[PDB]
């Protein structure tokens, strides 16, 4: 469920992710500057279906924010992307966590699931694709 999502990740590789920053709108500054962080996240829960992260993005962007959210109920987000009119749902496919957002008469999905331990991430704008992939703190 949830549950399997809950604590802190660091990232471990990503993919194509400044040209998926390009795809959904974000400014060349900030979608090579997403393309390069190494962002830390901190998954907590509640009652199986309400979730909030914590997410350091890291240099060279140097933004934090937070999302919390129900499953299945709509929120407004305000992202370092700067897009305007966001509107996100995350709702739970098997042992998927899928994250959908609105804006402007456009939407992007995030699939994110557990594989060998790593929390993975596969983001979708039209044809454009990105992935990544967060591990475990070991200490
Ligand atoms: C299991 C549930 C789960 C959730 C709900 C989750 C959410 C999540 N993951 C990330 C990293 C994060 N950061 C960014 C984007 C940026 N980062 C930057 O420093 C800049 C400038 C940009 C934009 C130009 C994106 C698109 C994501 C989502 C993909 C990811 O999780 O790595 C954010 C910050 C997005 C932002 O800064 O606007 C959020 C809300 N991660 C999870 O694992």
């Amino acid at each position: 469920m949830v549950e399997k999502f809950v604590g802190t990740w660091k990232i471990a590789d990503s993919h194509n992710f400044g040209e998926y920053l390009k795809a959904i709108g974000a400014p060349k500054e900030l979608s090579d500057g997403g393309d390069a962080t190494t962002p830390t996240l901190y998954i907590s829960q509640k009652d199986g279906d309400k979730m909030t992260v914590k997410i350091e993005n890291g240099p060279p962007t140097f933004l934090d924010t937070q999302v919390k959210f129900k499953l299945g109920e709509e929120f407004d987000e305000f992202p370092s992307d700067r897009r305007k009119g966001v509107k996100s749902v995350v709702n739970l496919v098997g042992e998927k966590l899928v994250y959908v957002q609105k804006w402007d008469g456009k939407e992007t999905t995030y699939v994110r699931e557990i594989k060998d331990g790593k929390l993975v991430v596969t983001l979708t704008m039209g044809d454009v694709v990105a992935v990544r992939s967060y591990r475990r703190a070991t200490e």
